[PDB]
């Protein structure tokens, strides 16, 4: 079918989240396409020159808004996260 995404940015940089890649607990999924390569939250952030912040779901922005409040809100929260947890995503 289609690959739902959404655009997000990160410093001067955008990129964009494949939703349904998006699994607990993220940070080293392969799950943003950059320049044409699947990487991960974590290298998408270091190469945007975020890794200062040691806090990549407040480095990443979805619409301006940290991408930790869009997942805490649940409506753009890891994919099937009420299923698929590492417990560590907190
Ligand atoms: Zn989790």
């Amino acid at each position: 079918d289609m690959e739902i995404a959404y655009p997000i940015t990160c410093g001067e940089s955008k990129a964009i989240l494949l939703w349904k890649k998006f699994v607990c607990p993220g940070i080293n999924v392969k799950c943003v396409k950059f320049n044409d390569q699947l990487i991960s939250p974590k290298h998408f952030v270091h190469l945007a020159g975020k890794s200062t912040l040691k806090d990549w779901k407040r480095a990443i922005r979805l619409g301006g808004i940290m991408l930790r409040k869009m997942m805490d809100s649940g409506q753009i929260d890891f994919y099937q996260h009420d299923k698929v947890c590492s417990n560590t995503c907190r």
